């Protein structure tokens, strides 16, 4: 039976939460650790551990995610942005794009918090990972950690094509773009995938299921939603929970779990402040307006909401090249062959994310001089004296990411961009004490004028990259900015021959132009016959934009910018009275304790007072390792006890052990 | 291939089936009511008095329903469609054409003059709104193809609304991995129509989609 | 990030280059080693490591090769021969036929260079390989090297059929035709394939990727073309490179890499002299004519171009026998089954090259007396006192090698011949300082009259072999010499019954003779009923040729002879002033140093002053091991440091370890 009282209680079993619970259970096996999670258990679930099927988690009827609505925003041209987040054990790590990315060294220094500097955190960064690839800088990577990272067991050929194109734009190839220092470069992009097994690497399997399979002091409580935290004599003593599915309205149930030594809140950036607010932590006026009795005056709870702002731009590829489009469209024979190969030996398209190459970039001084004055000033204030921070990221996806029922048949590649350190800020707050109730949510996407120019810049840049790739065969008009019809910057579709190739030999309407829905790509320049064949090229024209074109791109950004699921900041570390970066007031001290109460820490991405220049799973893991260490120290543990090594059979490299995959 | 095979096989058998039609099964000739006229450009209101008012047998617009998409299928999503086909009956616009050389093969200097007279715009706008209302009141109707409709302001209540989640999944098939994946906000979904009147005889029950209101920005689009 | 300065720089990551870079990185791991390659990275690329798909690399639109054009030649009846070479990391070893062949002991002795005698090189020969098959002479083979050689995991039945036929011609079976001494014999032909994995063995995976996966001092720089070598104070100090694809003509880019200790040039026989010539090494008159300022007077650069001259002769096989033709043609179901077996356990047709048996031959004194007087004299001068040198090679391929869209449907086997030590010589030279520019190229194929007789001889010999094989079912007239129509030596196609078998039961034109495009094979002799069944035979007639027939074969050779991709000699080792075998002047000393400069070695096939009696991957590897040792000694290393052992997990044999494939 599940005990009613634990020593340590971890709320939310996501990317950070599962890591924290697993580490703490190995701190001392006489400690009873309870992990509470609203979503389903993910143990040996193929819909979690098979990499290649990851897009289905973002279907609106998905069971593995929640879809939070927000208020209409004039900055998004009236849109009420939908902000998804994980609803399953493992959290984001069970359903993410599997992109491996580290921030810059200055990111964590700029937290302005004791013990959270990169110099302090670097051994914890290495602690998490086993780096399953060639390494020229092993001093800043780990090779024994429970989370395995690799290039997967399949690489779509867009990889080196993208790198050649990006090099010609002044974006240099590097062996490691995740070296905590480089802010302008291109690389072969790593994945949260164990190449030995061909499986996704998630926090639950790495830290929780491994532990539970070899020890007895860790308890797993899924399908259980955390309502509020109960305070007794200034100490966080208990948690009230309700079922995640209210299936008996005639007599609703609830449970109370107690903690003797420690409670850690890890429900994620969106949900953690809601828990705190329901517990009486926040702005007294707003709390009372939501029917909650105030307990601790902390106006910072739910404030300082940050994210990365992303958008997708799809391109036509030539019929001979590969993509995952037919697979994710639902072609039976192709799905059968892809699964068969994985069952055979764990290789093939199922063992990758198809996100094979990407870029971190900063503007040149000339490029800056062409942008909004507002961002030029923002650059001086935030970026100019921080040479290691990237402004934009984008990467190439070997297929269309999005709804295939709303795009024409054929094969695609998608440019995936996001803004690294937005100036915009949002907020979130409960509407009632009902734990099921939808919160009042303003993500704040693009509400600061400084955030527009980099996004416009990135679209133009990635489009230029795309047009210089061998894969390129055209631009999907419906999913590009709505340029003036006869603009020389307009989207140009695949030509007649390519259309007929995709239409097949029996088609009766390929190249039927009547209606003027699209305009065709023109033939590229001829190969130089005086050159060696392997150096010959066929080039498409560079694109020039006027003010009308730029206007179209801006509206494009406003209408198709989304969350990149990297939400952070709603429980910021900082001085309670506030700071320049935490204007509404800090929520946590430098040891992640919630102000105004004892025995309560927050350990997830809500912690970050300012942003990080990376996809945020590395940040979540780092926060997890750090939070576990903080708890351990607080409970009087030291030295090797703080290792908190989880059960793991290490395979190393093939040439050393003969056990890892060749 | 299989559908083409069956269609040809039926025609070879006895000359019947889909091969023996154009799929253009019904249509319309229309004139504006005096109220509709009062909402149109002043230029066409004057054109109507000059050309149509004393000629009661002349239609202003035609449109018909095509049982499929007419156009390039490689530039529209998979699935099944129906198309409203409109044209203007007596345009005021005029064009011209002339040879460029005595070469019989030479391309002529050609100005068809499409829409160069300002009076020709209002009836076309009118016809789009009319046929759209027809479409939304048909049992066949399941949504509007946003890429092939006017570029309304994104949050306009007149914007094109695509097929919903369930219909997308039906077209995507049971193995699909991205039907209803909204991220990117490329389309917006049709809402559920009104409920059937349970107090009515089943064959008279209906499910209705909303009428559309347009402002000046919509009309511009 | 990729450093701008290395200790050692290796230019070209081909068969030799990857070996050299890998060895040197293990010489001392404090040494920074940079490997620059124009082609793509080949790491875990199935289009490289799957043996059975190798023919696609020679499609004219292949990404993995460059196709160099040459000047029209009267000796090839006006043809401008196309000379392909590799354009990918691993070089030739990533795309070759996978035939394992060693030269004769006298070949390396005849280099006339100190330290390059077979006695000196023999331990380096063994060092490279792990010999995964039965060995009666283990003293001259290796069993611990990183390059695994084997008979693959599938053998087409043409193997023993060929050996029985060749034996009846006076060509004796041997257990090892690669024993450095035998010049007249037949054998089961070895492959550059690891039988444990069923994968191709290439230099990049063996020496480079293995090293980079376990050490940090080796850097990989692909998609990067070497322009020229920069000399500072008589020392090779830097390399200028450009992208392999010029994708930004408005502002072309370039990079400079520096070397502290050593530069090794390994761009291959075709490309290495081009690099030297662009660097100012060559004939001053020709250099100035090409717009390059002379630096070092070395007229030998680009001279002494040698190769093996090959041709293919396809034969019809009986419908019941196997070939890879349907697989290569693109039959979906057969391709599916072949891949499925390989995924299952690494066996089947995908794990072989289909080149199962072959021959090294010398003419008998009678055969010699029937040949051109010019070659009879050439034989006395070159071969008579060198009893270990073969004159011709040919082998049997279990399918048609060539364009299947230009040959009738059905199944085939192909005789693959090449001339071992041609007397002909060619040359190559840049046309401008543009690194992309096509060179002025005269391969010199068949320009010496002495080279014709052996080729004619070999065609007649292999044809006789073919007609004595059980597989034999006819001769493909369109791909054979254009004999006089009614000659008794003419090509005879498959008969009526066999045509109907291949045509299938629904055919309406098999055996429709009208047009007289072909003539049918007659029935062979009857079986001897008085003999034991397993000794019964059915024999086709021997062929007699007159002068008109011989004329047809000569024109056949002139019109269908090609490079065998074994090009060598353009940077010959020898005295700078010249020699009898290096008439235009030596380019390198016996330590492979380029004359007139310090700190620059050439390490690839361009090194060889005279030819070798073998497919040249063993030579490339040997040159690689030798060059690495030379560099190591020069830098002051000795003893076990010169081992330069690369990371490897050894599996040995099954009965010893239980780890290797049974
Ligand atoms: C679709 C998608 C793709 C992504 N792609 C990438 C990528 O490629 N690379 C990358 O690095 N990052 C990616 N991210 C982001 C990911 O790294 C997240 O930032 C990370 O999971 C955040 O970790 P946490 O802060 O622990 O929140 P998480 O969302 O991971 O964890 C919170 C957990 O608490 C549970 N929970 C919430 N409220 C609760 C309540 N009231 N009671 C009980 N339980 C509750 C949730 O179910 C969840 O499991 C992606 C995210 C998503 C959603
Ligand atoms: C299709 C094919 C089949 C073959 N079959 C066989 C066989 O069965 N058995 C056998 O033993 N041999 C075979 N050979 C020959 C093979 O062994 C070659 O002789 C061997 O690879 C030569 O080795 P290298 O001299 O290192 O040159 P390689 O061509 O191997 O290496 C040269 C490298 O330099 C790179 N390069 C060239 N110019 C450059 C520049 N300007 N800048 C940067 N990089 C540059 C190239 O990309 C290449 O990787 C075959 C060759 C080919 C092409
Ligand atoms: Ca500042
Ligand atoms: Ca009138
Ligand atoms: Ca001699």
């Amino acid at each position: 039976a599940i005990p009613e009282e634990f020593d340590i209680l971890v709320l939310g079993g996501g990317s950070s939460g599962s890591c924290i619970a697993g580490r703490l259970a190995n701190l001392d096996h006489s400690l009873k650790v309870g992990l509470i999670e609203a979503g389903e258990n993910n143990l040996n679930n193929p819909w979690v551990y098979l990499p290649g099927i990851y897009p289905r988690n973002m279907k609106l009827d998905s069971k593995t995610a929640s879809f939070y609505t927000s208020n209409p925003s004039p900055h998004l041209n009236g849109r009420r942005a939908i902000v998804p987040c994980a609803n399953v054990l493992g959290g984001g790590s069970s359903i993410n794009f599997m992109m491996y990315t580290r921030g810059s060294a200055s990111d964590y220094d700029d937290f302005q918090a004791e013990g959270w500097k990169t110099k302090d955190l670097l051994p914890l960064m290495k602690k998490t990972e086993t780096y399953q690839r060639a390494c020229n800088n092993p001093d800043i990577h780990g090779f024994e950690g429970p989370i395995k990272v690799s290039f997967g067991n399949y690489t779509y050929p867009v990889c080196q094509d993208f790198l050649r194109a990006s090099e010609s734009q002044g974006i240099p190839y590097v062996d490691d773009l995740e070296d905590l220092v480089t802010a302008h470069g291109a690389e072969h992009w790593l994945k949260w995938i164990n190449r030995d097994t061909g499986r996704r690497s998630d926090s639950a399997h790495a830290f929780v299921h491994s532990t539970m399979r070899n020890h007895d002091n860790l308890y797993l409580i899924c399908n259980t939603k955390v309502d509020k935290i109960i305070v007794e004599d200034g100490r966080a003593a208990a948690v009230r929970t309700v079922p995640s599915k209210p299936l008996n309205p005639k007599k609703p149930s609830h449970k109370i779990y107690r903690a003797r030594k420690q409670i850690v809140l890890s429900c994620g950036t969106i949900s953690s402040p809601l828990v705190l607010q329901r517990s009486g932590f926040g702005d007294p006026i707003k709390l009372r307006a939501a029917g909650v009795k105030p307990l601790v005056n902390l106006p910072g709870v739910g404030r300082n909401f940050q994210d990365h702002y992303c958008f997708f731009s799809p391109y036509r590829i030539k019929p001979q090249y590969e993509s995952f489009d037919d697979f994710v469209r639902g072609d039976a024979e192709i799905q059968k062959r892809v699964f068969d190969q994985w069952y055979a030996n764990g290789t093939g398209p199922l063992a990758t994310n198809g996100i094979e190459a990407g870029v971190k970039i900063r503007p040149t001084p000339e490029e800056l001089s062409q942008m909004d004055e507002s961002f030029q000033e923002g650059y001086r204030e935030y970026f100019e004296d921080k040479p290691d921070k990237p402004v934009m990221h984008y990467s190439i996806i070997a297929g269309f990411f999005g709804d295939h029922t709303k795009i024409p048949p054929g094969k695609y590649m998608t440019m995936f961009h996001f803004l690294e350190y937005p100036f915009s800020r949002g907020s979130i707050h409960i509407t009632s004490p009902d734990p099921y109730a939808a919160p009042d949510f303003d993500p704040g996407f693009m509400n600061d004028e400084r955030d527009m120019a980099p996004m416009v810049w990135a679209y133009k840049k990635s489009r230029e990259t795309a047009r210089r790739m061998d894969h390129f065969a055209g631009e999907v008009t419906s999913h590009h900015p709505l340029f003036p019809y006869s603009s020389e910057a307009r989207a140009l579709e695949m030509d007649l021959e390519t259309s007929n190739a995709y239409g097949g030999p029996l088609n009766l309407s390929a190249g039927l132009a009547h209606g003027s829905w699209t305009q065709p790509l023109k033939k590229p320049t001829a190969k130089n016959e005086g050159h060696v064949t392997s150096n010959q090229v066929e080039l498409h024209p560079d694109i020039e934009y006027d003010e009308e074109d730029d206007k179209a791109i801006e509206n494009y950004i406003r209408e198709h910018t989304e969350t990149t699921w990297h939400c952070l900041g709603t429980c910021s570390i900082g001085p309670r009275e506030g700071s320049k970066i935490v204007k509404w007031g800090g929520v946590l001290d430098h040891r992640s304790n919630v102000y105004g109460v004892k025995g309560l820490k927050v350990g997830d991405l809500s912690v970050c007072p300012d942003n990080v220049g990376c996809n945020t799973y590395t940040t979540a893991l780092l926060i997890g390792e750090k939070t576990a260490t903080l708890v351990g120290e607080d409970l009087g543990y030291s030295g090797e006890a703080l290792d908190m090594t989880v059960p793991q059979f290490k395979l190393g490299t093939y040439e050393k052990t003969g056990l890892a995959r060749f």
